[PDB]
């Protein structure tokens, strides 16, 4: 019987089949297919409710890792029965380069969010920060922003000034700064970007539409998903990403409890294989995202170059060379979790009132 994975389509995807989703389907003899999403657990738990789930397995945003166990959609795991050790015989708890942020866990690729221009529309003068991102009269136009409140919040701070540490244990020193009064400058510096005439705001939900709208000319500026520009990149398009500021994240997948392949287990044996070391290091062969397993880093930093071409070498491309960490804010993925509800309503409250004002 199939089993069937959940993700966010595009470039993403594509690394995912070619680099553990088909090899595995063939080694198994179980079917691997493949649905694309836009993130959160809204379809899950419509679906959860109806006693009617038809999704196995869920590539997810960390915070919703947390929400998913917390809600009883995903099943916790035995981490190092239900994973498999690294080839040396090192565990898996060990191997995955730190620990998980919820039982329901398990990683698969490190991504970064960052901003992009296009080399060939932007002019003479080339952004190069992310202070550049929100400067409307050095670059007038319209900007590509992500749709949730999520990663605007921390880049406008650190636009405006306020200090991110990057990783460091206990999380980033950015979040104890995104109290009340935090989050209503980070709106306010997100309401005059889109409100300025020498800026205006289109807002992303899927992750081909940054390269998309960069590519086409409709935006000067768009955040978005390293991987997504690399792969733009690697297409012939002359975008260049700005590290300045960039979110360091790390992507997971969950097992969606009482799905086709739960009860068979079918659905975890498919997970573990995908999970692997030579799984996880054959994304990266792909798109510029890093392996969550040690192991799996050892084997594409030795096999460089490592993209599917022979010749481009994929660790300068990778969200945690050191050369892109100079400035990087680390994702907390338990703020957004406690937090998100609270500070969507504040933020679609924004949204609204940018219509609302608006004139035709
Ligand atoms: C899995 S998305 C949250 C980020 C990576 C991508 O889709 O390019």
């Amino acid at each position: 019987g199939a089993v069937t994975v959940v993700s966010w389509g595009g470039a993403y995807t594509e690394s995912q089949k070619l680099g553990y989703g088909d090899p595995t389907a063939a080694k198994l003899g179980i079917p691997v297919n493949w649905v694309d999403y836009t993130g959160g657990l809204s379809e899950i738990k419509a679906q959860k409710e109806a006693g009617a789930i038809t999704w196995d397995i869920m590539d997810v945003y960390a915070k919703d890792t947390i929400i998913g166990c917390d809600e009883g959609i995903f099943h916790e795991f035995d981490f190092d029965k239900d994973f498999l050790p690294a080839p040396d015989g090192t565990p898996a708890s060990q191997d995955f380069f730190t620990s998980m942020p919820s039982k329901c866990a398990v990683g698969n690729i490190l991504y970064s969010w960052n901003f992009a221009y296009n080399d060939a529309k932007i002019g003479d003068k080339k952004p190069k920060s992310i202070k550049d991102f929100f400067n409307t009269k050095k670059f007038p136009g319209k900007r590509a922003i992500y749709k949730g409140a999520m990663s605007n919040l921390e880049i406008a701070l650190v636009a405006d000034g306020v200090k991110a540490s990057g990783a460091q244990a206990g999380g980033d020193l950015l979040y104890r700064k995104m109290e009340g009064a935090g989050i209503d400058r980070a709106l306010a510096k997100i309401k005059k970007l889109c409100t300025d005439p020498n800026g205006g705001c289109v807002f992303w939900n899927a992750g081909a539409q940054p390269p998309e709208l960069l590519a086409n000319g409709e935006v000067v500026m768009a955040t978005g998903w390293n991987g997504r520009f690399f792969n733009a990149q690697m297409e012939g398009t002359p975008l260049v990403q700005v590290w300045d500021a960039q979110i360091l994240d790390y992507e997971y997948f969950a097992l969606v409890k009482d799905g086709p392949g739960y009860a068979d287990g079918s659905a975890m044996k498919v997970l573990a294989e995908m999970t692997s070391t030579e799984g996880l290091a054959g994304s990266a062969k792909y798109i510029a995202y890093a392996p969550w397993r040690k192991s799996s880093i050892a084997i594409m930093e030795a096999g460089e170059p490592w993209f599917k071409d022979g010749k481009t070498n994929m660790v300068p491309h990778m969200p945690t060379a050191p050369s892109n960490l100079k400035s990087h804010i680390l994702m907390n993925p338990d703020y957004w979790a406690d937090n998100q509800d609270e500070i969507n309503e504040k933020w679609e409250a924004m949204k609204a009132g940018l219509h609302h004002h608006h004139h035709h």
